[PDB]
This record gives C-alpha cells, structure tokens and sequence, in this order.
C-alpha cells in the first residue's frame, strides 16, 4: 500500500509516534518519505547482504528475520515480510523499539541526512490529526 501523507501522518499518530522519545510526528512521516517514498512494499538490498524492509526500511541485519541474512539478529521478534503489510502495526511497533536504543532516529540515514534539522513540522501540515 502507498500511503498518503496525511493518511499515514493519522496512521502514525494513533499508533503512538507522535512525540515517541521526543520526536515528533512530522519526523516519522519525513523519515518514511524518504525512505520508502511511503510505500509499505518497499525493500533495498543493503551491501552486508541484508535487505531494509517497509514504510521505515528496518534492516535484516538486527531487526527482522528474512532467512538469508546470516549471523543476524532479530530484535523484533519478527518475519521481516511482516513490515510490508498494509498494516504499518509491525513496522511501528519495530521502530519504537529502534528509536529506543540509543542512537535515535539516527537510525534511518535518510532521516538523518534529510529531515534532521529541516522543518519537519512542514511533514503534517494541513492534515487533519
Ligand atoms: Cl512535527
Ligand atoms: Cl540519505
């Protein structure tokens, strides 16, 4: 499913994000945008060998279990098809756990590289939350 902006921006904030460890909406909406272009179906394949997945792009490596990343972790207790759902409970749920572990949305490149530090509050603008 490709989400709408605000559609996902409404999403989200049910699901708890808005202002989950300090970051406030229009940071998980930037930070899907970029990532997945809102797309739940999106996968990239990372250079390790392990695959980023869904709306947030959680990497094989540590959070989800694809069978084919070996010597990998799974944080989230998770098949990491489950983060394609049309149903972003999985991915939200995951990323809590992710932005709680340290380093952040640091996490998401693409976050940190173009959304930190911008106006992110442009993300939800003119949506009904
Ligand atoms: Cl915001
Ligand atoms: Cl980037």
């Amino acid at each position: 499913k490709v989400f709408g902006r605000c559609e996902l921006a409404a999403a989200m904030k049910r699901h708890g994000l808005d202002n989950y460890r300090g970051y406030s909406l229009g940071n998980w909406v930037c930070a899907a945008k970029f990532e997945s272009n809102f797309n739940t179906q999106a996968t990239n394949r990372n250079t390790d060998g392990s695959t980023d997945y869904g709306i947030l792009q959680i990497n094989s490596r540590w959070w989800c279990n694809d069978g084919r990343t070996p010597g990998s972790r799974n944080l989230c207790n998770i098949p990491c098809s489950a983060l394609l759902s049309s149903d972003i409970t999985a991915s939200v749920n995951c990323a809590k756990k992710i932005v709680s572990d340290g380093n952040g949305m640091n996490a998401w490149v693409a976050w940190r590289n173009r959304c930190k530090g911008t106006d992110v509050q442009a993300w939800i603008r003119g949506c009904r939350l």
